[PDB]
DNA sequence: AACTATGACG
DNA sequence: CGTCATAA
């Protein structure tokens, strides 16, 4: 079924207001209330990085200053991200993420895509389940939180959302050919049943709720996941794609949210994903390149082949700190102190990684930014990471960046640094 | 003065 | 290898 891109069953599971749930689980007083997670509190009340659905009802969003959020939502409750060594420490959320990833890993191969989401390749699990209870009809009861995108439709409770969900689910299940084990639609349905079980396990064992998308590829699975958030899952069939894409803004598709998506819209003079079908593969390749052109040609038809990579661990482990405006580091001692702070956090995380995952990083990347520099990185350099020693890593990091200081004065450092980034990479087994 | 992963290109 | 893109 590869020709039509119906060869696999892929899901994307994403936690609902993740950081907030983590804080709510720990502090019961925050449950079922407009709440948000904030980083730092000194500048404009701190930056919001997560928002409960109750808070979103007031217009509160990520990236908003807490002071501004309070203007929209006076009774907004806030949880502060932990600070260690003068910077944000996200260990609590990383540990919570592990809880969830470990549960998902029981059901199938997963690809960690973020701190709060992972792709699941359910093709094999579906096949196994299909042979079990073969020929047995699938009850609506097995899909208590599933939406079938595009349904209900046609002539024939619906004014309310749950009623709408049920009607669509009934139409879908009624039309399913259960006797053909090879049917893509049947395979998606079975995948949805498994995902219901996965999400139940996650909630029962962690207390966290999540949403999911089930489809034939990662892009459609990700898109589907967001259609009925929170605490719901959505199945997007191959057949639902034409109508779904007909009014779907191009920027909403994974990897098209940036410049490429903007160029597709501007160069082609179109707004929705579906409009891409009128162009030949060659035409798209001419405008956007061989790889991008082929990808777009297939994608607008609901077809994509990016595999769910069997990777549950990060390929890099890093620490970074910004020093905006007048806080830019202007002294040798300051720069050295901050490098040590980052190096110490990095050392802790690395040591844990080595113990937990039987591997060691072999390269240390040092990135900095100087004030007045438009570029994200004024300098990027590497050196060998031979030992998990904060002092050595900090000293080595300083050695590689020290020549960027142009100040004659011994004490002073210029131009001022607005960012420091230490990253461990090139992991090897041990 | 948003703050603290992966992948493709050349 | 370093940069730029995309992103939660
Ligand atoms: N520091 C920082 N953290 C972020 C940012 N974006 C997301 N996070 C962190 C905080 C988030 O809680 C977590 C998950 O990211 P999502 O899945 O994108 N959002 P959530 O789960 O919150 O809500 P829902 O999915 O229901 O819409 O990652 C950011 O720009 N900056
Ligand atoms: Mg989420
Ligand atoms: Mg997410």
């Amino acid at each position: 079924h590869m020709a039509t891109g119906q060869d696999r069953v892929v899901a994307l599971v994403d936690m609902d207001c993740f950081f907030v749930q983590v804080e709510q689980r720990q502090n019961p007083h925050l449950r079922n209330k407009p709440c948000a997670v904030v980083q730092y509190k000194s500048w404009k009340g701190g930056g919001i990085i997560a928002v409960s659905y109750e808070a979103r009802a007031f217009g509160v969003t990520r990236s908003m200053w807490a002071d501004d959020a309070k203007k929209l939502c006076p009774d907004l409750l806030l949880a502060q991200v932990r600070e260690s060594r003068g910077k944000a420490n996200l260990t609590k959320y990383r540990e919570a993420s592990v809880e969830v990833m470990e549960i998902m890993s029981r059901f199938a191969v997963i690809e960690r895509a973020s701190i709060d989401e992972a792709y699941v390749d359910l093709t094999s699990a579906v096949q196994e389940r299909l042979q079990k209870l073969q020929g047995q009809p699938i009850s609506a009861d097995l899909l208590p939180s599933t939406y079938i995108e595009g349904l209900p439709q046609g002539p024939t409770e619906t004014v309310q959302k749950e009623g709408m969900r049920k009607q669509g689910l009934f139409q879908w299940l009624d039309s399913l050919q259960i006797d053909n084990l090879t049917s893509p639609d049947l395979q998606l349905t079975v995948g949805a049943v498994i995902v219901e079980e996965m999400r139940a396990a996650i909630e029962r064992e962690t207390g966290f709720q999540c949403s999911a998308g089930i489809s034939h590829n990662k892009v459609l699975a990700k898109l589907a996941c967001g259609l009925n958030k929170p605490n719901r899952q959505t199945l997007v069939s191959h057949g639902s794609v034409p109508q779904l894409f007909s009014q779907m803004p191009i920027r909403k598709i994974r990897s098209l949210g940036g410049k490429l998506g903007a160029s597709v819209i501007e160069i082609l003079g179109i707004e929705y994903m579906g409009e891409l079908t009128q162009f030949t593969e060659s035409q798209l390749q001419s405008h956007f390149g061989e790889k991008n052109g082929s990808w777009l040609y297939a994608m607008c038809r609901g077809i994509e082949h990016d595999p769910v990579k069997p990777r549950q661990l990060p390929k890099t482990i890093g620490c970074s700190k910004n020093f905006p405006g007048k806080t830019a580091l202007a002294t040798r001692e300051q720069v050295q102190w901050w490098l040590l702070q980052l190096a110490q956090e990095l050392e802790e995380r690395l040591t844990k990684d080595r113990n937990d995952n039987d591997r060691v990083a072999t390269q240390l990347v040092v990135s900095i930014r100087v004030q007045g520099d438009k570029r994200l990185s004024s300098l990027r350099r590497c050196c060998a990471l031979t030992r998990y020693d904060a002092h050595k890593m900090s000293h080595d990091a300083f050695t590689v960046i020290k020549n960027c200081n142009t100040s004659g004065i011994q004490t002073e450092w210029s131009p001022p640094l607005t960012m420091l980034f230490l990253c461990a990479t090139k992991f090897s087994a041990s």
